[PDB]
Order: C-alpha cells, then structure tokens, then sequence
C-alpha cells in the first residue's frame, strides 16, 4: 500500500515471503520501512503463524517475543468498557 | 475496512481508543472479529506504543508478550535474504 521510499525494490523468498531490498544501504529487511514506527535501526516486527507477533534483533541475530523497548516486564491488561451496548 | 458481521457496532474510548461492540453476545472486544486468526476465543492481539505488541486474555484479566499458542520458548530468528541486491 504505502510507497517505497525512492532507492527500494522488493522481492520474494522460495516460501512466498515478501522482503524489502534497501539498495541505499544494500541491506535487506522483512518489513516495509514505512512501517517500523517505534522501533530502533536493526530491529523489525514480524508475523508467524507459528509464533505469532515478535521481534527480530538483526545485530545479534536474535529473537524475542517483546517490543525491544517495552519494559522488561509483563504487559499490563486492559479490558474495554462493558457492554452497554 | 473490513465490514463488520451482522449485529456489531463500533464505539470510541475516552482516550480515542476503538473498540467492537457484539450485540449477538453482549460483550465487547478491542479488535476487529475477522482479524483474529489464529487467535483462541477469549484472547485479543492489541498494540502499545509503550508495551508494543501484546496479547490479552479476557478469560483470566491478564496479558502477556506471547501468543498464547507459540511455543513457551523464545521465537527464532530467521534473516532475509542477503543484499544481491
Ligand atoms: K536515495
Ligand atoms: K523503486
Ligand atoms: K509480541
Ligand atoms: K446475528
Ligand atoms: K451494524
């Protein structure tokens, strides 16, 4: 949806997985880098049907489940208000 | 986007957060009913821009960085493929 920044192209892997080729910085990423809002250069959001939603740190090439910023405590629940409707 | 099943609403927080009003259960949700794929009943994906990406379980009032369904163990890390470009 949203425009590549100019110097971008895009590809996909032999699994029919989308990735984001930087040719500024020849470096290459899972997400569109318009859509990294919140998160610090080297880190990106990525969807798993296996794992559901983390993080992949690609400076240490690790993962976590948790936002690397958020606080290194649980998160805290919220409902929504009750029915009323 | 997404139109909504029969017999929902939509309704807005205090704090301008949407949220999803079932007149068929007489109950409300935090997110979209047909964007919860992989999701078990009970449980909702939301969005922090403190705690980033998080899941909540109505059932039990309490929240976690994890799907509730991926593996107890940190998720792994996989790189895109390298610059080519
Ligand atoms: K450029
Ligand atoms: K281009
Ligand atoms: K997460
Ligand atoms: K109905
Ligand atoms: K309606």
């Amino acid at each position: 949806d949203l425009p590549l920044p100019p110097g971008w192209s895009v590809d996909w892997t032999m699994r029919g997985r989308k990735y984001y080729i930087d040719h500024n910085t020849n470096t290459t990423h899972w997400s569109h880098p318009l859509e990294r809002e919140g998160l610090p250069p080297g880190w990106e959001r990525v969807e798993s049907s296996e794992f559901g939603t983390y993080y992949v740190d690609h400076t240490n090439k690790r993962a976590q489940y948790r936002h690397p910023c958020a606080p290194s405590v649980p998160p805290p629940y919220v409902a929504p208000p009750s029915y009323e409707g």
